[PDB]
């Protein structure tokens, strides 16, 4: 069958574990659930590796290293008004010169620049704390609490039937989701690739198959760490030692650690590049700095000496 | 002059704080755009007709959302509406957010020109026609309507009967908008003819 | 139970959302700082006078 | 001399605002006060001695 | 009794005695102290 296998209502099994229930075949070799009734079913042994779900998620996006995402909190337009009243005062100031008046022109400036510097300081510090007081989400649990995110795991699919059975806050809040809005969940692992690629949704599923994916793409991204335990047993005949036999065999392959090896053989060989942008900070780029390329400006004139 | 330079920048500090204070609290959540807003924000009462099939469909949602909304709106009689009329008016004339099935503001935005409809889709509930035990001709509706479903009619049928679509602004590039330096242009200006006054 | 029967006996009474930060139309909070240099100005003028 | 006037303004203005943001969030950040908020969230790990 | 939530004291503290490289970037010190001198030299040399 296309699938692990289970029984649904009739006591009857499919899949790998109605083969070994059958015992025509000895051993199951494939990623495989680890229920108490297949367990009773089938005996399994202790898991190769242990896994639960992360998050497939679209990369983040906004890095635009521009001088003009520097200046971004002011309006230019008002930027050369002021330049033009300034120049306006400065001209006023060098045809009067041919008192008082002189002096209070210059405080009402100064008080008129006190203000323009104030508005501006105010308005950065409230665009970087917008932009810094909001996180990526990290956690399902972020994911329960809010709703403008679609999000979704595969039908029919290891973590469908483990949420099922387990009932936490954030489960039953993902399951009402999923009753809600039939558009969020998908029957295949591709399908729910291709929703993260083409519209921000975030995909639930078995660890091993993301981490693989996200080795084996740039566009994506995994965030979150484990939020179950699932396990993949290796299936054996009732009442074989040869179970004992695995696990112990099992057991040396963990401390040679070649597993390990022969996973990165397979999984890794990801060469995606890495931002400073990760940890929440904007301080040392050019969203903040830049302008010390604006000095040289004034630099071409410095050098005028003589007639 | 020390100590008047102390007042002085003691009293801008206090100016610059609290103009940041101001823009940052209008600035820090959005005017509207989801139902989220109405989760994170309560300066906008909401609600929806009392019995209606939305407060219903609220109780019986697990969306923490909803349970907090109806939360809310159990705490607050004066959110609550015993008919819908009532709601859309209080909405019009006053500040209030109604929840209601989307083809109702879709019709009512369609047939005014001050309120909008608000927040995407939230919901798949649909209507359809009620069938009897032993039927075939439900079997047949169902076949027909789905033939018309890639046929497309129902958009010329839904077009023909919901069409009053009638008549926005960003601002955001710098504080309280552009509209913010006419003072300060008039007040330079008032200062400036006061130098040409005296001929001393 | 016991929990539960405190609860329905001191289910209090709902609230206002008023942990909300809020800044609007605030000054210099009444009083300000002035007379600290209205009175050293005062206090020093009389003796710098000698 | 303004040009280096500007520089100043801006860098100070940007540690102020930064500074100020780091004390602001974590003003409005709050810890675990309370066995209900275990329950509600499910990013923090906790147990207890069994038996 | 009841129960009680066990934790450890509140992650989260300052270096002393600095308190302006962990707003600030570091870097950007350096350019600033680039920047004035690289500056300062300027008027010396165009009043020479």
């Amino acid at each position: 069958d296309g699938k692990y296998g289970a029984q649904d209502d009739k006591g009857q099994w499919n899949g790998m574990v109605k083969e070994l229930i059958d015992h025509k075949a000895d051993l199951a070799v494939a990623p495989l659930t680890i229920t108490h009734v297949r367990e009773k079913a089938i005996d399994f042994s202790k898991p190769f590796m242990t896994l639960g779900v992360s998050i497939l998620y679209r990369k983040p996006n906004g890095t635009n290293p521009s001088v003009f995402s520097f200046l971004n909190p002011l309006s230019p337009d008002i930027w050369m008004y002021v330049l033009l009243a300034y120049l306006g005062v400065s001209v006023v100031l060098f045809v009067i010169a041919r008192a008082l008046s002189t002096r209070i022109i210059g405080g009402i400036w100064w008080f008129f620049t006190l203000i323009i510097i104030s508005s501006y300081t105010a308005n950065l510090a409230a665009f970087l704390t917008v932009e810094r007081m909001e996180s990526p989400i990290d956690s399902a649990d972020d994911l329960a609490k809010q709703t403008k995110i679609e999000y979704g795991a595969v039908k029919d699919g290891a973590t469908m039937t483990f949420f099922k059975k387990s009932k936490i806050s954030t489960f039953e809040k993902m399951w009402a989701f999923m009753s809600s809005k039939p558009s969020a969940l998908v029957k295949n692992n591709e399908e729910g690739i291709q929703r993260t690629l083409t519209a921000d949704y975030a995909l639930l599923m078995e660890s091993t198959t993301i981490e693989y994916i996200t080795q084996r793409n740039c566009n994506l991204t995994q965030i979150g760490g484990l939020i179950d335990s699932k396990g993949y047993g290796i299936g054996t005949p009732m009442g074989s030692p040869y179970r004992d036999k695995i696990t112990i065999a099992i057991l040396q392959l963990q401390e040679e650690g070649k597993l390990h090896i022969m996973k990165e053989k397979w999984w890794r060989g990801s060469g995606c590049p890495e931002e400073e942008n990760k940890e929440a900070s904007a301080l040392g780029i050019q969203k903040i700095g830049g302008i010390f390329i604006v000095l040289a400006a004034g630099l071409v004139l410095s050098v005028l000496v003589a007639v």
